[PDB]
């Protein structure tokens, strides 16, 4: 199996071509890949496919180091575009994709930075999915060691956005595994800690379902400004810093898809028998 080793903003990727290559694998083979000592090394695990809808460019799939699949990341859609790009699977400036889920578009910038139209936020509690009686702005969810309270929504993927007074101090360390997998997200979730220090400008922290905290989530900074804009606390165009670096997120509301902006970085070739 040949690959690429990409990052954004330190979240770190391992990207395959699996249009000319035939790319399968066990959970178990991704957890060992994973692994940074024994294996390769990564966050996430990217493969990019022949699109079943010919109309579109590729398809894009997206696996956890815990060896779950998913249906969205942010960065490594940053990450995608760039790789199609350097390794010559297309040079078209506006790249279209689909997920398990829905398509997205991915416009390399002549700077060299990668916008993304991730789709529209998806607020139906059973699309996200979440167990909640009514939609609402903020639901109320019981730990062990303290109720909080957060704004849910889907990107492709589900998002806790849970806003905190100062980012350093907020406790990711204990609520985020203790949101990850709380009982009312039964697909489990990314719980995102978020600081608001005005409305074009917040600071993020990410426990990743299936990866825990990483240096950055583009998938995350994306639900926590849809969840900001939809409770009425930010603007439409928003500066997001996470530990690695920022994104420009810009979502116009309801009906509009949101775009999200950042770099992309190549790093090194592999090849490795599973
Ligand atoms: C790549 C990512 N950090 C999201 C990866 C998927 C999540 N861990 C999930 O399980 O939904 C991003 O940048 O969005």
């Amino acid at each position: 199996m040949q690959f690429s080793k990409m990052h954004g903003l330190g979240n770190d990727f391992v990207v395959v071509d699996g249009v000319t290559q035939n790319v399968f694998f066990t959970p178990e083979t991704i957890r060992r890949l994973a692994n940074r000592h024994c294996g390769i090394g990564f966050d996430q695990l990217l493969i990019v496919e022949a699109p079943y809808d010919p109309e579109l460019d590729f398809h894009y799939r997206i696996f956890n180091a815990d060896g779950s699949e998913v249906s969205q990341c942010g960065n490594g859609a940053r990450c995608f575009a760039r790789f199609v790009t350097l390794k010559g699977l297309t040079n078209k400036k506006d790249i279209s994709v689909s997920t398990q889920k829905g398509n997205m578009v991915l416009t390399v910038k002549d700077d060299n930075q990668i916008r993304v139209n991730m789709g529209e936020p998806i607020w139906e509690p059973a699309k996200i999915p979440f167990t909640a009686n009514k939609f609402e702005k903020n639901y109320i969810l019981r730990t062990d060691i303290q109720t909080v309270l957060c704004g849910a929504v889907s990107m492709g993927n589900p998002h806790c956005v849970v806003q905190v007074d100062d980012i350093q101090t907020a406790n990711v360390e204990q609520l985020g595994p203790l949101l990850e997998s709380h009982e009312r997200f039964p697909e489990r979730v990314n719980a995102g800690f978020m600081q608001i220090i005005n409305k074009e400008h917040i600071k993020l922290r990410v426990y990743e379902r299936g990866a825990g905290e990483t240096q950055a989530c583009g998938s995350g900074a994306c639900a926590a400004v849809a969840v900001g804009i939809m409770q009425g606390l930010l603007n439409n165009n928003v500066q997001v810093d996470l530990p690695g670096g920022s994104l420009m997120i810009e979502w116009n509301g309801v009906g509009h898809p949101l775009y999200m902006t950042g770099e992309a970085t190549h790093i090194y070739d592999g090849f490795i028998t599973l």
